[PDB]
């Protein structure tokens, strides 16, 4: 590894993100004045548990699909074997989405962008998972305080995805070398932009692991109560990543 190569990797990672960020930051920022009304919130609260879950499961799948395209565009990711690629995406995709979510979260009124408008925690009351929603809202609130940039999210998410500590990796050292280069790339950007201060302020080791395990646990409660709802109305990719291997992620990696 060399300096100008690490300098190229920073450009390679920010371009990958810029292309697959789903929604531009300004589009999210200009819609912050477009908040859900008291009557509009009540409507979501009056919706059935399974209809709210179906909508959330879809929006989360929409979000993950861009993370899968971001993965494919990452430097070195496609050089890894199909096993390692799936291993990393199965563990990473939901963590990356929760990191990216802080862009759609407005710290001032404590609201999040959802279905064209900004709404508080109460908009998801029908899901019957109060704790998880408040956990997701607080996490977004912590990353908001960090005053992140788009370039910073790009390099940080790339690191969240390329973790050599995931079980199931056959070519571990190949992931270890890519993780290292990406680590140096992120640290070099922070050093250049005089933003190394955020390193101590970043989320703890398994903070994101807690939100994902909470998300899988809260889904298993819903799947027990409504098994046919999940079988018939939930997105196939969502079921492969969170219900229980099916070969949907392989179809996404093989093409494009
Ligand atoms: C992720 N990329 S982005 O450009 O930042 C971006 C961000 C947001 C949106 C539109 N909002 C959402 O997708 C959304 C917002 N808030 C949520 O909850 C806090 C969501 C969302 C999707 N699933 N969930 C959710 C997850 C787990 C759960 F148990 C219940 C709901 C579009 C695009």
């Amino acid at each position: 590894a060399s300096l100008t190569e690490i300098e190229h990797l920073v450009q390679s990672v920010c371009k990958s993100y810029r292309e697959t960020c789903q929604l531009r930051l300004e589009d999210l920022l200009r819609q912050r004045s477009n908040i859900f009304s008291r009557e509009e919130v009540t409507g979501y609260q009056r919706k059935s548990m399974w209809e709210m879950w179906e909508r959330c499961a879809h929006h989360l799948t929409e979000a993950i699909q861009y993370v899968v395209e971001f993965a494919k565009r990452l430097s070195g990711f496609m050089e890894l074997c199909q096993n390692d690629q799936i291993v990393l995406l199965k563990a990473g995709a939901m963590e990356v989405v929760l990191v990216r979510m802080c862009r759609a979260y407005n710290a001032d009124n404590r609201t999040v962008f959802f279905e064209g408008k900004y709404g508080g925690m109460e908009l998801f009351r029908a899901l019957g998972c109060s704790e998880l929603i408040s956990s997701i809202f607080d996490f977004s609130h912590s990353l908001s305080a960090l005053h992140f940039s788009e370039d910073e999210i790009a390099l940080y998410t790339a690191l969240v995805l390329i973790n050599a500590h995931r079980p199931g990796l056959q070519e571990k050292r190949k992931v270890e070398q890519l993780q290292y280069n990406l680590e140096l790339a992120f640290h070099h950007h922070l050093c250049k932009t005089h933003r190394q201060s955020i390193l101590a302020k970043l989320p703890p080791k398994g903070k994101l692991r807690s939100l994902c395990s909470q998300h899988v646990e809260r889904l298993q409660i819903f799947q027990h109560l409504h098994p046919i709802v999940v079988q018939a109305a939930f997105p196939p990719l969502y079921k492969e990543l969170f219900s229980g291997k099916h070969k949907i992620l392989h179809r996404l990696l093989q093409d494009s």
